[PDB]
């Protein structure tokens, strides 16, 4: 409605868009792993396929505004397009993302910022063992392609990955699920990098629904 | 033993053997199944496998003797090849049947024999739904290939089939079976012949070792 035409109006067409963090001015990246469905394991090229929703949350200076002056919006809707997205990406994908669900974040007035897109991720992973008891653990990690820890950090709320939502009648079951903020290096750059690793046990289901 | 070669020589060297039952002196033969295995089936061809003990029983007057006059022996194990056996068949075999065991019989004194060979046998049966919660049920009967009632009745000593030795954790578990005398006709001839009707429920095993 008219409120929230003016505050879109004024947060998006009056100044150039957030150029993203520097060292400066850093920003921290909270993520969280909601893991939906293992699907696919191919023991034959070594690659998982994961279906998850990837939680990111962060704040801007720029995003924010005064509720007293827009009809007491304290929060809204709005594709993700429309701003400044981290780019988070996990580390060792062999297929590109494929998403599963619209991308639009949920902005608050104190400038942070909400986004959940659903997405499936093929990634390296030696499924061998997977239809033992034990099962097999695969990791995976994820973090800014191109920021250092110097301009973005990252944080998790917890390190236990959802489970809350996760397909009971998939054909692998979670033995554990945590998420872990790391620190690693790459060859190109001397920097600090931050990354979450995402450590999945898993085995083939072979309890429950369609089990008799 | 002296004795028993002694039996085993006035039993089989000095009379023709058995020329088979007759209508003025028929025979009763006991039948009981131990259903050891559903071992494979085959949805292309309709064609199941089983693995099963057939126990059989019968008597012959011309297999007594007076345990006095040897040694107090009262039974004895023989090749089967020794004695007269009854035709009982499988009237829905596929393949000819697979013997997994000796063939060996025991009879004693009062001219009674018992005779359980292990068999494989691929039968028709169509698996479809097998891997259902209901399952899938096929039948197979047994009985004498060339002997009408008139000749040779037969007789279970009970209609369950016997299952404490069936493989634990086979591809399939047995949801029921039972074993059944009835009264055939076929085309060829006007005489009633008996069979045994062994009917097995079963689907795909979800439950057990290798599930957790
Ligand atoms: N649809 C489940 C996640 C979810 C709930 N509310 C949301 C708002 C924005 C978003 O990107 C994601 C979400
Ligand atoms: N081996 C288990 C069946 C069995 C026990 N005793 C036997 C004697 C004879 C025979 O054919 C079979 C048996």
């Amino acid at each position: 409605q008219a409120n929230l035409m003016r505050l879109k109006s004024d947060l998006f067409n009056r100044s150039p868009m957030y150029p993203g963090p520097t060292k400066d001015d850093p920003l921290t990246v909270t993520l969280g792993f909601t893991l939906q469905d293992i699907v696919k394991v191919d023991s034959s090229t070594n690659e998982v396929d994961l279906v998850y929703w990837e939680q990111q949350r962060w704040k801007l200076n720029s995003l924010m505004w005064d509720p007293n002056e827009y009809g007491n919006i304290t929060d809204f809707r709005t594709s993700a397009a429309d701003i400044w997205t981290p780019d988070i990406t996990a580390y060792e994908s062999t297929r590109p993302v494929q998403v599963l669900s619209p991308q639009i974040a949920v902005v608050t007035h104190d400038g942070s910022v909400m986004f959940i897109p659903a997405q499936r991720l093929s990634f390296m992973c030696d499924p061998t063992g997977v239809d033992s008891e034990e099962g097999v653990t695969c990791a995976l990690t994820f973090g800014s392609w191109v920021y250092s820890g110097f301009e973005i950090d990252l944080k998790t709320d917890t390190d236990q990955v959802d489970l809350s939502s996760y397909y009971a009648s998939s054909k692998y079951e979670i033995l554990s699920a945590t998420q872990t903020r790391q620190v690693q290096h790459y060859s190109c750059c001397p920097e600090p990098y931050i990354d979450v690793n995402l450590v999945v046990k898993f085995r083939e289901r072979r309890a429950g629904n369609g089990f008799f």
